[PDB]
Formats: structure tokens, C-alpha cells, sequence
């Protein structure tokens, strides 16, 4: 129930403003100082201007690096988020990844659905579920993602810890 | 640190998938069966086709009903969240309100950052706080939401509970 810091990264839900102290709600409480992700009055710096840090609640990155929607953050310039312009990835892009854990098809474009997670994808959250490790000829998966005693890529102490094969394992 | 049912609505950071029992990793066993939200692999249902339903993550509700990215999710026919289309909204909409809280600028179009949600807003998470109440000509917020005590609109306890002057009150 937390948010931000003190509740692991969580996102409120419908874009609801997490207060500095961690909670969800809506006004000054909680949109205002000290906000950590969702509506907040106070909008969130990305991308180029920022270290390369992508928005939170999928907001666009706009050209400015702020965060946000509408057509000046999601439309031209636009950096991160759901640009209202095509992202492209996979070896069609110099072997690119897509953001924020996004698929990217067989085509080379970033998104979610069957169309882009589902066969041919080449990066991010594939639903494919293509085996790693000992049995898979060694292979490795794609986003670092932890390569399970099973043999499936994944995130999360079930894949990621002892027996885990390859990737972001803890152990 | 729960997402979902288990963590009061609440969403994982970077599409991370909300398994069945509320906690926030990728693979099949958090995007596979039971997923609450996030990237999940057989995508969440929403708009007419699911009840009016909005999608999790400010993901697109394409034409069919279907959550996801890309040019088939935002592109056309998108039913909901940061589609490619402007959404119209406000008096020029019929005092129509936006979507997931977002903000309804001063022109007719829904977004986040401070050109929907500064001077002009009309609903949804405007940094503005026009007070509200006894102390305001016995003005409404909008939104359902809640005029609190103090006389301010917002979510949470400390404006929806005792001295809630309007709106989503409990008490
Ligand atoms: C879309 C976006 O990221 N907006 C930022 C804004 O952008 C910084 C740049 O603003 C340009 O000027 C904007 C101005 O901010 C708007 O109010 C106006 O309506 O449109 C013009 C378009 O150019 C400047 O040209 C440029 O120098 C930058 O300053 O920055 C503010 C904070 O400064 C941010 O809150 C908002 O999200
Ligand atoms: C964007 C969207 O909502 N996609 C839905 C899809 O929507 C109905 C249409 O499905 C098309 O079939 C898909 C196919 O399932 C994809 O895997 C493939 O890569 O692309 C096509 C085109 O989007 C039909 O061709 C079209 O006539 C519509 O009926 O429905 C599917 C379930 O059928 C859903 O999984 C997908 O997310």
C-alpha cells in the first residue's frame, strides 16, 4: 500500500500523487512537495536533461526532459513514454532495447500486446517465455533479466536467486 | 510493497507485472495467469468492450478493447489512456472530464504538466487549488472530489474524512 521509497518504487493508481512520506491521494498533501511519481504539480525531470532517467506511470518525456501527456510531452521531441511516434529497437536499430520493459516485434518497434510481446519479439517483456541456460544451447536472456534453475527468464527472488543461472541473479 | 488487490490498487514501476498474489515481478509466474496488472501477457480488457473499463499503467485501450502499446493500441481507434489522438474534454466537450485524473486545459485537451494543469485547468489534477467550500462561496470541487476541512479539494484521509465539506466523502 506504500508508494515510492517506502513502498519499493509502487505507483498509485489513475496517476494518484504519492506524498513524500509514501502514501496515494490526490491535493497539495500529496501532489505537491515532495511527490514521488503520478499528477505531481511539481513535474519530474527525464531522459537527456536527466541522466537518462525515464518518467514514472508511463508519462511521455517531453523534448524539455518533463515530464507528462498531452501533445507537447507524448508529441514531437518527445524522449520517453508512449510517443505518439514510433519506437524503434531490435537488430533493425543497432540491437536496441525497448523502455521501461517494453516488447519490441519482429518488425523493430517498441509496444504491448500479442503483436509486439508475442512471436518474433525480440526484447522486453515477451510472452513467449523462450528457455535459457544448460538446456538452451547456453543462452542468455535479454534485458538481463534472471535465468532461472528451470530455465526461464524472469524477476524476482524466484528467478534470480540461488540456481539462477545467468543474468541479474542476487545469487 | 503489494500491487494489486493485495496492495490497494497499486501498480508496479516499469510495467512489472502484478501477480496473483500482489507482488511485482516479470516472467510467468507474474505475467502469466492471474496477473492484475502490468505487462501482462494476455492482455487486460477495457472500454466498451469490458464495461467502460480504463486500462493499469496509463496503458491504451485500443479499438478493440485490448491494453497494451504501440501503433494498434494508440494509434487509431483508442478508447483510452495516452492515445496518439487529442482528447477533448472541458466545456468545449460538454464540461466533459478527463481520464485518469488528468488534466483538462484551459483549450479543450487532456494532459499532465503544467500547460493542462496550471491556469486554465477545468478537471482532473490541477496544481491550482481553488478553494473550495464556506470560505469559497460554497464552490465544488471537480471530480467527486473531496472539500476538505480546511477548505481544499484532494483524495486521501485527511481531506475525504471529518470536516469533509463536499465531494467523495466518507467522514
Ligand atoms: C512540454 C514541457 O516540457 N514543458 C515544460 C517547460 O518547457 C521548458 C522550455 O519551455 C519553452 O517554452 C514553453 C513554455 O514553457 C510553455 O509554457 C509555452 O506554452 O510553450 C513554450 C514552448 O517553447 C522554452 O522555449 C524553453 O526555453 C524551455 O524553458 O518548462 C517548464 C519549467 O521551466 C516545465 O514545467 C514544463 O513541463
Ligand atoms: C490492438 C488489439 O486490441 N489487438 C487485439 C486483437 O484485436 C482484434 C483484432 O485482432 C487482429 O489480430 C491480431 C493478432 O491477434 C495479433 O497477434 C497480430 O500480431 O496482429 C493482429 C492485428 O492486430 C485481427 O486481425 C483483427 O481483425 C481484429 O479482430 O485481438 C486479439 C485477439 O484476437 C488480441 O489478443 C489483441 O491484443
Amino acid at each position: 500500500q506504500r508508494c515510492g521509497e517506502q513502498g519499493s518504487g509502487m505507483e498509485c493508481p489513475n496517476n494518484l500523487c504519492c506524498s513524500q512520506y509514501g502514501y496515494c491521494g490526490m491535493g497539495g498533501d500529496y501532489c505537491g512537495k515532495g511527490c514521488q511519481n503520478g499528477a505531481c504539480w511539481t513535474s519530474k525531470r527525464c531522459g537527456s536533461q536527466a541522466g537518462g532517467k525515464t518518467c514514472p506511470n508511463n508519462h511521455c518525456c517531453s523534448q524539455y526532459g518533463h515530464c507528462g501527456f498531452g501533445a507537447e510531452y507524448c508529441g514531437a521531441g518527445c524522449q520517453g513514454g508512449p510517443c505518439r511516434a514510433d519506437i524503434k529497437c531490435g537488430s533493425q536499430a543497432g540491437g536496441k532495447l525497448c523502455p521501461n520493459n517494453l516488447c519490441c516485434s519482429q518488425w523493430g518497434y517498441c509496444g504491448l500486446g500479442s503483436e509486439f510481446c508475442g512471436e518474433g519479439c525480440q526484447n522486453g517483456a515477451c510472452s513467449t517465455d523462450k528457455p535459457c541456460g544448460k538446456d538452451a544451447g547456453g543462452r542468455v536472456c535479454t534485458n538481463n533479466y534472471c535465468c532461472s534453475k528451470w530455465g526461464s527468464c524472469g524477476i524476482g527472488p524466484g528467478y534470480c536467486g540461488a540456481g539462477c543461472q545467468s543474468g541479474g541473479c542476487d545469487g
